[PDB]
């Protein structure tokens, strides 16, 4: 009932598995995990998933709870009560220097720089041509997509789902978990994943199974879950996007092969739908 996942470690070629089957497997089942670099601190971030909801009372994190979308004029943004268990804090890069504090801003700015790694090898994996990936990706092939840094915290009190199932929008989720409740639909069977405090989870949203379901090994946006909590569980999870901002939407693309992208849809329009879905 536990997922046997492939690990990985970003080296000097870029995204290494034990061998090409491991990474074939990997990708073919949307997740695996990701050595996090022994350099990059993450306890900042942990203790900002177990404080923004708390707040002005407790400190240094617990003032975000006050922070609602309408400080942002995003509705995606903020502060976030889901009907599950699930409370959030939601914020993409154009905030991250003015609104995080300066940690947290450099914790984002580091995962979006490993999760852009991360990214090129699945693109280059694909045979999607270099020059399509900044129009594919609506630029997270480079630093120019939406990046959301998103802190969970489970109300285990809320006799809820933990999070419902479901697929992330975007491309990339690279995702802090050190408590169990994360689980995979792997082949019509709910897993557990694993828990390694010493590996990030990776998976593939719903852009990167529309930019590949043309291709000859088209890529799955994994469906996973929490479960109930019946004690308290917090994580956070970086979110990379075709560039969403209201007025500047990169748009949704379909990869034909030998031919080229054809537009499924908008960004934004990608990411209301789906939340919706996955709520109500
Ligand atoms: C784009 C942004 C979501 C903005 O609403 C990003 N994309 C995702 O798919 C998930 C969505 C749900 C599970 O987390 C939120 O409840 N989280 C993110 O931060
Ligand atoms: O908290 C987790 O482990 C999963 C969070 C998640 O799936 C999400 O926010 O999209
Ligand atoms: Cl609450
Ligand atoms: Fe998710």
């Amino acid at each position: 009932r536990t997922a046997d996942l492939e690990r990985a470690r970003l080296g000097d070629d870029g995204l290494d598995f034990q061998d090409d089957a491991a990474q074939a497997r990997a990708f073919a089942q949307g997740v695996f995990l990701l050595e996090i670099p022994e350099w990059l601190d993450l306890s900042a971030g942990d203790r900002f998933a177990r404080q923004f909801f708390q707040g002005t009372g407790v400190e240094p994190y617990g003032k975000y709870r006050d922070l609602s979308s309408e400080h942002f004029g995003d509705e995606l943004l903020g502060y976030h009560s889901r009907v599950d268990q699930l409370e959030q804090f939601l914020l993409e890069r154009r905030f991250w220097g003015e609104v995080y504090p300066s940690e947290i801003a450099t914790l984002g700015e580091h995962l979006t720089l490993l999760s852009h790694r991360v990214l090129r090898s699945v693109l280059a994996s694909a045979g999607i041509p270099e020059e399509d990936w900044h129009r594919a990706s609506g630029g997270c092939s480079e630093t120019n997509g939406s990046y959301h840094l998103t802190f969970n915290h489970y109300r285990s009190a809320h006799q809820d789902i933990g999070l419902s199932s479901h697929k992330d929008d975007g491309f990339i989720t690279v995702l802090r978990t050190t408590a169990q409740g994360l689980e995979v639909n792997r082949d019509d069977v709910w897993e557990k994943v694993p828990v390694d405090p010493a590996c990030f989870v990776v998976n593939f949203g719903l852009s990167m199974e529309i930019l590949t379901s043309a291709c000859v090994t088209p890529l799955s946006a994994i469906m996973h879950r929490v479960s109930h909590q019946n004690f308290d569980r917090s994580s956070f999870g970086h979110f990379s996007s075709s560039r969403c901002l209201p007025g500047a939407d990169d748009g949704i693309y379909r990869y034909l092969p030998s031919a080229g992208l054809e537009r499924v849809c908008g960004s934004r329009e990608l990411i209301e739908e789906n939340d919706h879905e996955i709520y109500m």
